[PDB]
């Protein structure tokens, strides 16, 4: 997992630690069904497992033959993902070592990524459309996982709608499988790096924080509210660099009331600190998914 969140968590905590007690699932109790996607080093399928909560959908990420160092490195994966348990975090059940290949179970999440999940309910549907109060519940969700994150200093480091998935009755929660850099290739600029959701410090010095994190939030209220529009989408990596480190902003997107252009405006002071915190940002998007801004409402 070059370059992941969890592997950069594991190697800078410095109070970090995990013994190597991971759920482990029998291979005969997993039925592939179908594919779902397909990376460089991995393939996910949707399969029914068996004896894990009765019969059930889970996500199966297989990995394709490992080198030792690989192969560690999905070990250290799986520990730190039996930790992260949230409601807007994917669930992970474990893993299957006992011969090849390699497996990690998840959650199924029917509706798949939020990218994919806008641009098929949104104007010019990719083949109904989302309101404003699901668009604010959306936020909100993503929110309450990035709060989850920040809370225990882990620094999601690729935060994106490509690396949100969708579920049953609109549950939206963080997680992938670490294969977007081949699935959404151009989101990246060769190491590849999600450039157009990166702030300043980023770009400069490849610097990730939780203050990077609330930037990359920013572009994703952003992504929600032009229902999965890539940002700087008219412009090349070159000029979107430009535009990030000379000041450049996004332009408010047409489905977004002004009070949530706000919003967008304080996950995006190029200064770190002066950026709004997340706890602040996820309560500001609660409060709007339960009482969505209303065009030409009296305000007084
Ligand atoms: C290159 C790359 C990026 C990721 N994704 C994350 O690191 C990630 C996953 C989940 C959550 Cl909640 C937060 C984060 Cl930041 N992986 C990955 C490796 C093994 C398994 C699943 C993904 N690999």
């Amino acid at each position: 997992g070059k370059g992941s969140g969890l592997q950069g968590h594991i190697i800078e905590n410095p109070q970090y630690f995990s013994d190597a007690c991971v759920h482990h699932i029998k291979r005969r109790d997993i039925v592939l069904k179908w594919e779902l996607g397909e990376g460089a080093f991995g393939k996910v399928f949707l399969a029914e497992c068996h004896n894990l909560l009765d019969k059930m959908l889970v996500a199966v990420k297989a990995l394709k033959e490992a080198s030792e160092s690989a192969r560690q490195d999905f070990q250290r994966e799986a520990e730190l993902l039996t930790m992260l348990q949230h409601q807007h975090i994917v669930r992970f059940f474990g893993v299957c070592t006992e011969g090849r290949p390699l497996l990690m179970v998840f959650e199924y999440m029917r509706h798949g990524d939020l990218n994919r999940f806008l641009r098929s309910h949104g104007p010019d549907a990719k083949l109904g459309p989302l309101g404003l109060g699901q668009l604010l519940a959306v936020a909100s969700q993503v929110a309450a996982g990035m709060v989850y994150l920040a809370g225990l200093h882990f620094v999601h480091r690729d935060l994106a709608t490509r690396n949100c998935l969708v579920g049953q009755g609109l549950v939206v929660k963080i997680g992938d499988f670490g294969m977007s850099r081949d699935i959404y290739s151009t989101d990246y600029y060769r190491t590849m790096l999600p450039i157009r959701w990166m702030p300043p410090e980023s770009i400069l010095y490849r610097k990730f924080t939780t203050e990077s994190d609330v930037w990359s939030f920013g572009v994703v209220l952003w992504e929600i509210f032009t229902y999965g529009k890539q940002p700087w989408y008219q412009l090349s990596n070159t000029e979107a660099i430009d535009c990030i480190t000379q000041g450049r902003e996004l332009e408010r997107p047409r489905a977004c009331p002004p009070e949530v252009y706000a919003i967008m405006r304080g996950c995006w002071q190029r200064e770190p600190q002066q950026r709004h915190s997340i706890k602040d940002v996820h309560a500001r998007l609660q409060a709007l998914a339960q009482a969505p801004p209303v065009y030409l409402d009296v305000l007084g």
